[PDB]
């Protein structure tokens, strides 16, 4: 019924943000309607022990019990809580279906108003409300059970005469008390461990254990220095994260002035004020967005729901009648088409409204019960607690299993030779137990992620979860939306295909504006088409930019003319000079949806003859046209320009002569609606963003797959994916459609038909074509049927072969994202709208293009509104992955040499040096560790992926082999000095003045200071280590400091260090061992160590198996 004749807006916005798999007194059980949880609400009170003994239990234990028990709450409830009915209690516990306990309290507010204004008796003062994850559960006093929510919002507007009256008096105060403020104000993060737990790496749980081994004043300075640097790193990282989150929240805040009609008067109010029933105003300007989802009462409007739906077309809404209001209920997640036809939705950008007359609208839902609010609230409900720390939760297991062998080796001997039993457990506890992971590791990982976050925030992308920056290196496919993400949210003019009179056919697409200077007859078709483009629009100009129907705005911006005020004075042609005359608009008729056309009567300055210009939809012009001028290719071109996905309008003209021209045009519409001659077509399409095609081409050419998960028509989605590079050219799409009638039954059959051919693939069992590459484009309902009724192999083959997914509700988007992650395929998601919030937290790396919407808990948010941010957040992620492993391969190796630096000292019954270890860990490890992890990516997203496994040979074999080649050279130095006769090695036999200790400390010092350059994996996926300032300067200055310690030691360091005299010849040989270790490690790690790891070496990823299976099956021609 709209102007265009193509794909039409059909997807209503839904609040469902969780996929439900189809299957073919006190302590109640209840299920949230929006997202499936089936929670249990149990109300307890505080017993006669309560927290009175819990407080002193926490005090006398040192506070460890409180920290341990807050993570495991289920017996805290048993210890403290006492079982009472929750009619009169003050403590509640919330249980999910995955057994997670949450503790809340009940607030009580005197109300003193009847039950009809809260539910649906007069004496009601209890208002027991619990806000569990922004779900407001209230207590029904007549019953004894908590209700689901306040989603159903007391409908009392049926009379249709009090609907426009509005609320007055103190009723608004009580409504505000019940339903809360309209703003979706999330709970801001608390600095008391609420945000710190996100940045608290579990390795820090070992760190305090080290303090237990260091609170005995054994290393008085070392523990304080490590605590200082770790606390500083943690504080800066959490402060940066909190500032970024608060900044994103401060542009996430929305408030707009609205003319709320209350008490019979129009008052200007902030947007975060409306409560259900306050009837508000639309028609006045500066209302760029709908404050709360509402119901129309007077006047039509056109709004753009490109964020609550994927629909690019601006949906037009009409006033609701009395029957319309008597059908809806606010508790419905998805509204019917009749209700949605007369309905405004919260957050949608308002495009046009009609001009004391107004476009007054009655708000029905506020707060988190709005569709935007419901999607935002259901985004924040689930939590992947132990998801990403598990990948490091097994490395220390194999590290302690490896060092258990060394501990057994060194304890096989000293247990009987020179050490007793009571003393021997403390040298192992103080030294070996604390260096299972070095204390500098969790303070260097946080510094590395902070450097990555700052490098990203340089290029206009903010990170809200700094722990997610290293996950981006694991991405092998990115999932994209369409409207706002890839293409712009509105329709745009593609070109003009006029109909030539001489050839009786169309001419060419004519993308550029050559309509002005191309003639190719009483009237030229090009001039008439241009006059339709620049004259037929009923646009009210305001501030130079046109406002109104988006099609009219886009054609008026495409022609580039200057429309004057809306009367007998018309527009003027552009005075650039590139003999076309100017034309003025006499009278315009309203666009009648019943007639599906709009007409204007214009008058040109030059010829001074009347013109009638009518544009409407095709397949309605041919029944009101003059058929002699219509081209024979009308239906063929219509099929080509509609079945592809574009939307076209058909314009036509006719000439009113001078004698038929009347100054007072009291002449009816139907006179100029017959006998017109046709001129051509105007095509509307979703223009891609100018950089989207290049980014998709680079991402696809760099071994990263791309799919598209939109929410609009499948034909437009296929056309956009074809012209952006997701589907490679001349590859047939294949749409599944249900046959044999059944569409919601388990025994239905799907025909996978080609989108523009009678050919089809084999039935769902094997997705192969009949007797070359192809792509699969699945709509929404068919995917919902497949995911719960089709076999597992069919679902896997579709997910592997699929590249376009359209008409997808947000719950289906989340289900498809999870089904990618059901197999071991790691997918990110490039969403922007409120549709995307379900599929943004569930994905690993969820980049949010919209700054305000869908960025409340998305791990990334781009300031630039295009796909150019997707490369950096991938490649820097890779630069934040291998570098992290370049710390993991470096720090743990640091542990093992330390054990050798202890173990050989147990040959001479010494342990270590008090000051040499302090110099090693602070003055040489930290300037290597935190400055090795400071370098940006290569700025070229390579096809090969980093080794992202802590189980594979490519990490363990180089690590253990570097450790062994370090032990061999340290043992060579030890045997050398032991048999070196110029200076006898004094075994004094706590003992710190050993010459063996000094000559082994210097060798291990060279080991630590040369192992950082070799292990710095900078060349493939980062900047090369040839960059002198970031990393080479630090290693150079600490190498010069070490050489000053060795070659020319001053007397002052003799007061510090316990060094003894050394010969020049031995010093030279020591330098030779250091340089041969560097040469061996550098030629090994790059050429031989990975060679040995590969030659030393099942459980392959599911996606790869499906790729090989499909490709191989296709080689045999079935
Ligand atoms: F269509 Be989506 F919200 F980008
Ligand atoms: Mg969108």
């Amino acid at each position: 019924d709209e102007l265009f004749a193509g794909p039409v807006a059909e997807s209503v916005p839904t609040s469902v943000s969780a996929f439900s798999h189809r299957h073919g007194r006190s302590s109640q059980k209840m299920r949230l309607d929006n997202d499936d949880l089936t929670i249990a609400i149990s109300g307890f009170i505080t017993n006669r022990i309560g927290f009175a003994i819990y407080i002193v239990l926490c005090v006398l234990t040192g506070g460890i019990a409180w920290l341990f028990l807050r993570w495991y709450p289920k017996y805290y409830v048993k210890l403290v809580g006492c079982a009472t009915p929750f009619r009169d209690c003050q403590w509640v516990v919330i249980e999910d279906h995955f057994n997670k306990m949450t503790i809340l309290s009940i607030r009580v507010k005197p109300y003193n108003r009847p039950l009809s204004t809260v539910f649906g008796d007069p004496v009601l003062r209890e208002l027991r409300s619990i806000t569990y994850c922004y779900y407001k559960f209230y207590y029904h006093p007549v019953l004894d059970k908590f209700f689901c929510c306040n989603g159903w919002k007391d409908p009392q507007w049926n009379s249709m005469q009090n609907a426009r009256s509005g609320l007055h008096g103190d009723e608004k105060a009580h409504r505000e008390a019940v339903f809360g403020p309209n703003s979706i104000d999330v709970d801001e993060q608390s600095i008391l461990q609420l945000l710190v737990s996100e940045i608290l790496t579990p390795f820090y749980a070992f760190q305090v254990f080290s303090l237990i081994l260091w609170l005995c004043d054994e290393y008085y300075y070392y523990a304080a220095a490590i605590l200082l640097i770790s606390a500083g790193s943690i504080i800066t990282s959490l402060l940066e994260t909190k500032e970024t989150r608060r900044r994103l929240r401060e542009m996430s805040r929305f408030e707009c002035e609205v003319r709320v009609f209350r008490g019979g008067f129009w008052r200007t109010f902030p947007s975060s004020d409306l409560v259900p029933g306050d009837v508000y105003e639309v028609s006045d300007p500066s209302l760029t967005q709908i404050p709360a989802d509402s119901l129309l009462l007077t006047g039509d409007c056109i709004v753009n729901e490109s964020m609550l739906t994927g629909e690019s077309v601006a949906v037009s809404k009409t006033p609701a009648t009395n029957e319309t209001l008597a059908k809806l209920n606010p508790a419905a997640s998805t509204f019917s088409h009749d209700v949605d036809k007369h309905f405004l939705y919260c957050g949608t950008k308002l495009i046009r409204a009609r001009q004391e007359a107004a476009a007054v609208a009655l708000v029905v839902r506020t707060g988190f019960n709005t569709t935007r609010g419901a999607l935002v609230r259901s985004m924040l409900v689930p939590k992947p607690s132990k998801f990403k720390f598990y990948e490091d939760s097994f490395r220390y297991l194999k590290v302690m299993g490896c060092l258990a062998g060394l501990a057994f080796i060194v304890s096989l001997v000293n247990f009987i030779r020179l050490k007793l039993h009571w003393t021997l457990i403390l040298l192992r506890a103080l030294d070996l137990l604390t260096i299972v992971v070095p204390p500098a590791l969790p303070a260097t990982l946080t510094i590395g992620t902070s450097f990555a976050v700052q490098r990203l925030k340089g290029k206009k992308i903010f990170c809200t979860s700094p722990q997610r920056v290293n996950v981006g290196g694991k991405i092998d496919l990115m999932c994209f939306d369409k409207t706002g993400t890839l293409t712009e949210e509105g329709l745009d003019v593609l070109g003009i295909r006029v109909a030539s009179r001489v050839s009786n056919r169309f001419t060419e697409l004519l993308t550029n504006v050559d309509d002005l200077t191309w003639s190719c007859k009483p009237l030229d078709p090009y001039r008439a088409a241009l006059y339709v483009m620049a004259s037929c629009h009923s646009l009210r100009i305001v501030d130079g930019v046109a406002v109104g129907d988006p099609l009219e705005v886009k054609m008026f911006e495409f022609t580039g003319w200057s429309y004057e005020e809306g009367f007998i004075a018309g527009e003027v042609i552009s005075t650039e000079g590139r003999a076309p005359p100017a034309v003025g608009v006499l009278r315009a008729f309203d666009f009648n949806p019943l007639l599906r056309r709009s007409s204007v009567i214009a008058r040109v300055v030059g010829n001074s003859g009347g013109y009638a210009l009518v544009k409407g939809s095709p397949e309605c012009m041919p029944e009101i046209c003059r058929p002699e001028t219509l081209p024979s290719d009308f239906d063929e071109l219509l099929s080509y320009y509609t079945h592809a996905g574009y939307r076209v309008i058909a314009c036509a003209t006719k000439r009113i002569p001078k004698l038929n021209l009347v100054s007072v045009n009291r002449m009816t519409r139907d006179e100029v609606e017959s006998g017109l001659d046709f001129v051509g077509f105007i095509i509307f399409e979703n223009k891609l963003k100018p950089t989207t095609t290049s980014v998709i081409k680079e991402l696809l050419s760099s071994n990263i797959g791309t799919v598209m998960i939109t929410g609009d028509n499948i034909r437009t989605a296929v056309s956009v994916a074809r012209q952006c590079g997701i589907i490679e050219e001349h590859a047939h799409c294949y749409m599944p459609r249900f046959i044999e009638g059944n569409a919601d039954d388990c025994n239905a059959k799907l025909r996978w038909e080609s989108i523009n051919n009678p050919a089809l693939e084999l039935d769902p069992w094997t997705l192969l074509p009949m007797p070359r590459n192809y792509a699969i484009a699945v709509t929404g309902d068919v995917f919902r049927w497949i995911v719960d009724h089709a076999p597992t192999d069919v679902l896997h083959r579709m997910l592997v072969l699929g590249k376009v997914y359209a008409r997808m509700s947000p719950d289906e988007k989340q289900e498809l994202v999870k089904k990618f992650q059901s197999i071991d395929y790691s997918c990110g998601f490039c969403g922007d709208g409120a549709n995307d919030c379900a599929a943004l937290k569930a994905a690993d790396v969820g980049i949010s293009l919209s700054e305000a919407e869908a960025s409340v808990a998305a791990p990334f948010t781009s300031q630039i509104f295009d796909i150019r941010c997707v490369p950096e957040v991938i490649r820097e992620g890779r630069a934040s992955l291998v570098t992290s492993f370049s710390c993991f391969k470096y720090m743990s190796l640091y542990s093992f040499i330390q054990f050798t630096s202890v173990s050989f000292l147990y040959v001479s019954a010494s342990n270590l040096g008090d000051f040499q270890f302090l110099y090693i860990d602070l003055m040489l490890i930290l300037p290597i560790a935190v400055f090795m992890s400071w370098a940006g990516p290569h700025s070229k997203l390579c096809a090969k992926r980093p080794v992202s496994d802590l189980v594979s040979r490519k990490v363990l074999v180089p690590l253990l082999s570097h450790v062994f080649v370090c032990v061999m050279i340290q043992a060579l130095a030890w045997v050398a000095v032991r048999q070196q006769p110029w200076y006898i090695p004094p075994i004094v036999d706590s003992n710190i003045e050993n010459s063996e200790n000094t000559t082994l400390f210097f060798a291990s010092c060279f080991e630590y200071i040369l192992s950082g350059v070799v292990l710095n994996a900078g060349r493939p996926f980062r900047q090369s280590p040839l960059e002198t300032w970031p990393f080479l300067s630090a290693v150079a200055v600490t190498l010069i400091a070490t050489l000053l310690m060795l070659l020319v030691p001053p007397y002052w360091l003799f007061e510090f260090m316990q060094l003894t005299w050394m010969s020049w010849t031995f010093k030279i040989t020591l330098i030779a061992f250091g340089f041969v270790y560097f040469l061996i490690a550098w030629t090994g790690e790059h050429y031989l160590f990975l060679w040995l790891a590969r030659f030393l070496g099942k459980q392959r990823k599911l996606y790869k198996i499906v790729k090989e299976k499909l490709v191989f099956e296709n080689l045999y021609f079935q």
